[PDB]
């Protein structure tokens, strides 16, 4: 029923199993280890939960404000126990107060290192020896926090082990054990890094999203550890452990025993997947480990993902219909390439025309609308907010198509052969002359002729939008940059019939990226406009 109950279920069956291992890569170069048994994060959790009774009631918010570590697992855990609804955040911002605000908590809970009361977790006797909602359990974030139940977890849990686990009957395996780098104040990361362990049953093996940039091999060394991994990732992060990883951290490493990663979170490119396949097959990487997964925070996390015994499967259309608004398939290797994603059985898809609330038909591309007892029921005292976002209502639905309550994504995709596909968030797309392009085409264009980190924005100007690229390019003369910039310009030009406005060439780190290194496609905007970036002349 609920997370508390669950982990309460966990201490009963096996009280000495280890359930969370946290390797510290600060201090030491090569990692520190700490492991819990579920009685001893049980007994950190009702610790907390104590603690947090004195300052709060059932009902009230707690903030989370910690770094990565077991510490934020019992601070998230001992708020639940209480009654408490929690609020994982990260640790220092003005979009951190505008979150306490928004969600007036009556505790915060934070570490000695880092109005309303606030509580040092590590400071407390958290080893000494010795209610919950059954509703909303915590929101994830004008900052708008989602409201998540424990039947929206319960819910999604119950579509992901029968997607990710079709094969085996939607029974994991006995050897399953999590590993994650993601940060627990994102989507995926608190579900997979926090909440999975207890929901699922098995043990975690986490760490630092800032000790998996500093050595991206990190992840895979993790992940071979005794028995079956179940990980996640952002694309580029496959990137980024294709391109920075040695042959010497991987001595004598098996993968095969890698049961599921997840590449998810944005868009997954074709190209990066082939790289990493390509690169790890070495150690045995098997292909089929690897499942494209898409999902939102206002559907807890998961929507879709591939098919479970088999490689991602790859589409092809045309690129030039596709700006038009039609997917037309094209022979493989012409035209643009697109994961399919098998239409979910739960949730369910519908592509809808966003200006008249009518389904697309099949290879039309409209916006990605979702059905299902996982999606939230809003945005944490924003009635208006809500109604935009979760009030979707089909007109003259399909048949076996209900009527509501629909999810709108706000991103763009298409059905084609039962199959359906994601081109983008709708708002980042680049219209020029009635034609939808998307950054993630431009910048793979761009990022195969720098292999550096890009942005393709859409900059208005006089009634229309122009081509802005910010290209992070490395800084160790005056001719080569023009080789550089005539490049991409006639590579943008060629591969997209488009004209750039602005190429910004910029130092490497310049463009706003994410902990876990998501692009900032929205900032990179103003900052271009408000003349924040200096360029490399
Ligand atoms: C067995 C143990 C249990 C498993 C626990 C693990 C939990 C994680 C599994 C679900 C992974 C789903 C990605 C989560 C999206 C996210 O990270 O949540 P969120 O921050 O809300 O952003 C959402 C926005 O990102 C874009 N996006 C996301 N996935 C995209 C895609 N495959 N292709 C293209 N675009 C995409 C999209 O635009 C969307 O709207």
């Amino acid at each position: 029923l609920s997370i508390p109950s669950m982990l309460r279920q966990c201490v009963n069956l096996h009280p000495d199993g280890t359930a969370f291992t946290y390797i510290d890569y600060e201090r030491d170069s090569e990692g520190i280890s700490e492991s819990l048994t579920w009685s001893q994060v049980y007994r950190r959790t009702l610790n907390v939960a104590a603690e947090v009774r004195r300052h709060a009631a059932i009902g009230d918010r707690a903030v989370i404000l910690a770094p990565q570590g077991l510490d934020y697992i019992v601070a998230f855990l001992g708020a639940l126990q209480a009654g408490l609804i929690a609020v994982p955040l990260s640790a220092p911002d003005e979009r951190v107060d505008a979150v306490v605000r928004d969600a007036k908590p009556n505790v915060v809970l934070t570490t000695s290192a880092i109005s309303p009361p606030t509580v040092a977790v590590d400071q407390l006797d958290l080893d000494s020896p010795i209610d919950s909602l059954q509703t909303t359990a915590y929101l994830q974030y004008t900052p708008a926090g989602v409201m998540i139940t424990y039947k929206n977890i319960l819910a999604n849990f119950q579509q992901m082990i029968s997607a990710y686990f079709a094969d085996t009957g939607a029974v994991p395996p006995l050897d399953l054990f999590i590993m994650s780098w993601l940060p627990f104040y994102h989507d995926m990361g608190l579900v997979l890094g926090v909440c999975a362990p207890i929901i699922v049953g098995c043990g975690a093996v986490l760490t630092s999203p800032v000790a998996f940039l500093q050595r991206p091999a990190r992840w895979l060394q993790l992940m071979a550890r005794e028995g079956q991994a179940f990980s996640a990732a952002p694309n580029f992060a496959f990137e980024l452990t294709a391109a920075k990883a040695i042959d010497d951290d991987l001595a004598g490493l098996d993968l095969g025993r890698i049961k599921t990663i997840l590449c998810g979170s944005e868009r997954v490119h074709p190209a990066t997947l082939k790289r990493f396949v390509d690169r790890f097959s070495r150690f045995n990487l098997r292909e089929f480990a690897i499942r494209p997964a898409y999902g939102l925070a206002e559907a807890t996390v998961y929507v879709a993902t591939s098919q479970a015994g088999q490689p991602p499967e790859i589409r092809y259309f045309e690129p030039h219909e596709l700006s038009a608004g039609q997917a037309k398939p094209c022979a493989t290797g012409a035209g643009t390439a697109l994961v399919s994603y098998p239409l979910p059985q739960s949730p369910i898809v519908r592509i809808v025309d966003p200006n008249t609330n009518t389904e697309c038909p099949p290879g039309t591309i409209g916006e990605i609308w979702v059905h299902g007892d996982n999606v939230a029921g809003g945005y944490w005292e924003k009635p208006d907010e809500t109604e935009r976002t979760f009030g979707g209502a089909l007109v003259a639905p399909s048949a076996g198509t209900p009527v509501g309550p629909w999810l709108r994504t706000g991103d763009s995709g298409f059905v084609s052969e039962d199959k359906f596909f994601i081109i983008g968030r709708i708002k980042d797309l680049l219209i020029v002359y009635g034609r939808n392009h998307s950054p993630d085409d431009i910048e793979a264009t761009i990022q195969e002729i720098t292999r550096g980190r890009c942005a393709a924005i859409a900059v208005p100007s006089n009634g229309v939008e122009k081509l802005v690229a910010i290209v992070e390019l490395n800084n160790r003369d005056t001719e080569r940059l023009s080789f550089v910039t005539r490049e991409v310009t006639s590579a943008i030009s060629t591969s997209h019939g488009l004209s750039v406005s602005d190429l910004v060439l910029v130092a490497p780190g310049s463009i706003p990226i994410t902990t876990s290194g998501k692009v900032r496609r929205a900032e990179c905007v103003k900052l271009y406009r408000h003349n924040e970036f200096t360029r490399l002349d």
